[PDB]
């Protein structure tokens, strides 16, 4: 089918449901990068934060559509990412390397024994974090957390290796197997103690489901996503090279 992109909503907790996982991956329909999905859900927002767009992008965008001043049990937005002009060549003889970025909602677990932070000012926006609805990379404060990704691309053997970086912070590595201009593979997180508190560890679980696809003509862009195994995460990505 070639989906144009995907797109999921921050899951809510609640006292009567504390833990609440990634669901219902929704399949964008609309190239149009200049269109946020949910973007009529964000006008109720106390604080609409959009993700801005990369001017250097032509094919892809990934970014988030959340309230940056959420509280209680509001909706707290989307995550998505879309792209489109699949590509049709792809470099033949070269080893490219796709730099660019990556945003991410995690679950919502109100759990007090979990161990997610309530408050951390230097972090992040929000307050009882990942706890009241999910963590979302819009959240961080750019100071203290920038989410960069790059991927090695040999178009020879069809595979890509690559890094999701957080700062100077390996979070994830990932290794995929290239398929005409999709792709699919695995994302392992660099970090696999949960911890508590200060120190807790948002990005702990495997995923399997690591997909993407190359866009522009040439390939000159990617973007994919992936959801973690135990539905604690749900990422997305796009990058450009060289």
């Amino acid at each position: 089918e070639p989906a144009l992109g995907y797109v999921v909503k921050v899951p809510v907790s609640s006292f009567e449901n504390k833990k609440v996982d990634i669901s219902d991956i929704e399949v964008i329909t609309n190239g149009n990068l200049d269109d946020v999905p949910y973007k009529a859900n964000s006008s109720k927002y106390n604080y609409p934060d959009i993700k801005t767009k990369d001017s250097s992008l032509q094919y892809v965008r990934s970014g988030y559509v959340i309230d940056g001043e959420h509280s209680g049990s509001n909706e707290k937005g989307y995550v998505y990412y879309k792209g489109n002009s699949p590509a049709k060549e792809l470099p033949v003889n070269q080893l490219l390397t796709y730099t660019g970025s990556w945003d991410f909602t995690s679950n919502a677990n109100l759990n007090n024994e979990e161990g997610r932070p309530n408050y951390l000012n230097d972090d992040y926006y929000t307050k009882f974090i990942g706890k009241r609805v999910g963590l979302v990379s819009g959240d961080a404060k750019p100071a203290k957390h920038k989410y960069t990704s790059q991927f090695e691309v040999d178009f020879a053997t069809k595979k890509m290796t690559g890094k999701l970086s957080d700062k100077e912070k390996t979070i994830y590595t990932v290794n995929a197997d290239i398929r005409g201009n999709r792709f699919t593979g695995a994302a392992t997180a660099s970090d696999k103690n949960k911890g508590k508190g200060e120190s807790y560890n948002f990005f702990s679980a495997d995923s399997q489901s690591l997909e993407g696809g190359f866009y522009g003509p040439k390939a000159e862009e990617m973007a994919g996503k992936f959801v973690a195994n135990d539905k604690s995460l749900f990422a997305v990505f796009s990058a450009k090279h060289n």
